[PDB]
């Protein structure tokens, strides 16, 4: 009796990615998505996502589960998929990732601080690097785009209207109406 | 009986959208669309809103959930509908959006900000820009106003009545009593 | 059944150590694999990890735990896993700890910190060596290292991304894909 | 029988695929392959494969040919199996792939070539693209590897000895004697 | 015997048109047919098409053979059947025009070529019209779209897949496996 919604929503084997992307929430879709992978690891899942981004481990944990467990997962992104969530979107699974009408996508950087020791903040800032960059690696492995595009489209806060995520390989269409 | 109010409410199709949109609470109304739509594609479904505004992107969450669901979505304006609340009240299915008698109704345009370099901060400003076009020109399309006139209309707070929100377009009449 | 998404995953046997490691999380933990061995201390438990690190007692309290129960235990990495959690890690039962694609551990030495009268900073220091020291001799005996180098690489903090993650012995190997 | 080695062994159910890939010595496979078909529908096919590579059309009539039939069609590398050798070896019933002990697979991306007006480069430069990437979804499927980790790889050319191969979903196992 | 492999086919009623179309391997195809009428004027024919295209005369051997003779030409492409080749693919026995998972075609219009003095270039190219008209007429019909939308379609080379194809109406099925 839409006890519980998302429950409810999760026999249609759909899963909400909403906020701030870390840990715990990010804990939380993964037990989903194992969750459906065994209560049938044949049929689609469906990822909806408005998110702002958030911790980047936290936000792999989830795109390791979509790629591990056996079915595919859908993405779709109402209101807002920026930075971690821009990420996870275009992990969908390719020709099932989408955009509503006036969702917006925004792309950039990953963002740290640390603090201490010169030999320390080495560490730590090689580390930056080095995740900087993969990050852009299955970035650009996702979109179909060139390592040099993805760095110089996110080396600085960049804005996709849904057309152009559309026309930029991230989703790979516009869900306009339920026909 | 009447355990959870709501949860009966969503039974006769009835959804409630109240206070402040922002991402959680807009994220639970478009679960309860998708919901309804799922357990009968056809039968309108009813979106009560009194609310102050809020996050925009939250609010085209829900704009882009309406416009794409087969179901028409009646939206009511109860209390008021500020902002992003007049925005989603004019955007239920042509027809089927009103005002009860003392509602009330306000539109500007977006509020936001930025902090940082002058190079990021342009690339916001022309952002928030690029959305206040689109928003102006959503407007137009469903009040039937012209988009050079809500432009006019929209650079300060704009105050409406049940009656003059009939007449701008963005409601269709208003509901006095049951009949 | 899918009222609590974590107790149904509980079923399949799989626990999961998330965000930060501390005295009743841990506990939960202690709790959940005990009550596993007692529903079947020959069927494997499978424990997915993705903390930041935490309290060393605590640590324990799980440890001596997934060595002290009959049932195996696979430790699999998602997101990421630093100090105590790349210890609890690299202890899942040899030939089933993993990592999954874009995981990531650290490991490094036990930090702490104290105050008070000298007589008693010694105690507590002395103390706290003896922690170190145990600690790193179970590193390099779960991992193969020797504990020197063991020592070495932990002096400061150090990160392995998945692939070097196994060469360096802490994982059995990369938990790829749902095949 | 030994008139013509080849077609003696045949009858033994065994097709050779021997240097560079090509729309006749490719049909000559499909015409064995279609043969033995309809010869025995139950029998296992052997398709030892000792080849450079080739022209990706000629090939993929041999690999649709071959996951078509019903047989099941096991490959035997020797000597050298790359690029679309490796795709076709790769492609063999599951469980029935194998690899001698000193063979040596590399595989890589699609490599091609146009000329004329940019207009038609656009349309050629597209369809390269279009074939790179159901290519690396079959190399995907058959080996376990996801979408990401075979663009990756096969991004430039990538030696993979015997047990690597295996290692690496490839293969099978390898055969060293005959029992 | 398995002699000659192409023989036993053709005892199938298989015939193979691979590779570059020209009168020679042409005159062999239609002759081919023609002894299959022969033995049993019944019995369907099929022809396996593996082409990158060729003469177009020596094509309309083909095709007013297929179309003349009583035996209904099933058509079957592996690999590739471009220009020519498509034409002829598409040319065969209604219903019975398949294409393998990975076969790829590829449409144009007429290519060809003279030299010598304005009158005869223009009564030269004046009749390369005249095929480019007739050819886009058959295509129209075999494939069911309409004229002017083929035209539309060939004047550039235009690439399908195997699906693409049988939306397009140039065959009317994938063949998958053998059931």
């Amino acid at each position: 009796r839409s006890f519980d919604i998302y429950s409810r929503l999760l026999k249609e084997r759909v899963i909400f990615l909403t906020g701030q992307v870390e840990d715990h929430m990010a804990n939380l879709i993964v037990a989903q998505m194992l969750f459906l992978e065994a209560e049938n690891p044949e049929k689609d899942i469906y990822l909806y996502i408005n998110s702002p981004g958030g911790v980047i481990t936290a936000g792999m944990s989830i795109y390791d589960t979509m790629q591990f467990i056996k079915p595919d997962v859908s993405t779709i992104c109402m209101g807002q998929a920026a930075s971690m969530g821009a990420f996870l979107l275009t992990a969908g699974a390719k020709g099932k990732r989408f955009c509503l009408p006036n969702s917006r996508v925004m792309i950039h950087q990953p963002l740290g601080g640390y603090q201490g020791q010169a030999t320390d903040i080495e560490i730590h800032a090689r580390e930056i690097l080095k995740v900087k960059g993969r990050m852009n690696e299955l970035m650009a492995l996702h979109t179909g785009q060139s390592l040099e595009q993805i760095e110089r489209d996110t080396e600085r806060d960049r804005f996709l209207s849904a057309p152009e995520a559309v026309e930029y390989g991230l989703v790979d269409s516009i869900l306009t109406h339920r026909n």
